């Protein structure tokens, strides 16, 4: 229920830590639904160059087109989590995002160097590979979150949702990847 896990989980977790994982958001039937239209998407070649900084393939996706309606799900999902975590006293106004940026690293040791995504505005990604093993395969963003002497390794786990300040509190990169990597990512901003 996003009333609860807006205010009780990500919230606090955002306010403390600027970064927030929640596993299993949608449950595996409609998770695997999506990476079923992403596929489709990625199968017809509609994905363009992310571009010596990036090795991935996007895709930018409203949500209302015909084979991408649980996408379109997976952003309504995310618009509430946000809108209660917005619609909190005191809290700052979040007024536009973007569509889903659907992204491929294609294995061939693909990544993202370092980077920070808006050097409020808030990163949400969602992750769609399951059975990753990120030993063979790669692919793990590491995070580098302001005021930790640590770096946090995040793997790209089948319907893993994650949330961070898209702004230079949260440096990341995208370690190469040598599978097929799938995720979609939302920014939520002004
Ligand atoms: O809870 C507090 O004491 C301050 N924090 C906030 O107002 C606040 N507003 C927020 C809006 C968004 Cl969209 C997100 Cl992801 C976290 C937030 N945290
Ligand atoms: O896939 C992940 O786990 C992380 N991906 C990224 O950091 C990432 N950051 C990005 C920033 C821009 Cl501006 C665009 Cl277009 C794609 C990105 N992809
Ligand atoms: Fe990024």
């Amino acid at each position: 229920p996003a009333l609860k896990l807006a205010l009780e989980y990500i919230v606090p977790c955002m306010n403390k830590h600027g970064i927030c994982v929640v596993d299993d958001f949608l449950g595996k039937e409609t998770g695997q639904q999506i990476g079923d239209e992403v596929r489709a998407l990625h199968d017809t070649g509609k994905f363009t160059d992310g571009q010596d900084i990036r090795g991935d393939k996007i895709t930018w996706i409203e949500g209302k087109e015909p084979g991408c309606e649980t996408i379109g799900l997976l952003m309504s999902s995310m618009d509430d989590l946000i809108r209660h975590c917005n619609g909190k006293l005191g809290s700052y106004k979040i007024n536009g995002r973007t569509k889903a940026m659907v992204a491929c690293y294609p294995g061939n040791g693909t990544g993202y160097v370092r980077h920070v995504d808006n050097p409020r505005c808030v990163t949400c990604i969602y992750y769609l590979n399951k059975d990753w093993d990120a030993k063979v395969s790669g692919g793990i963003l590491r995070i580098f979150p302001e005021g930790k002497a640590q770096f946090a390794d995040i793997e790209p786990k089948f319907d893993r949702l994650l949330f961070f300040w898209s702004d230079r509190r949260n440096p990341h990169e995208v370690q190469p990847a040598y599978a097929t990597r799938y995720a979609i990512t939302v920014w939520y901003f002004d």
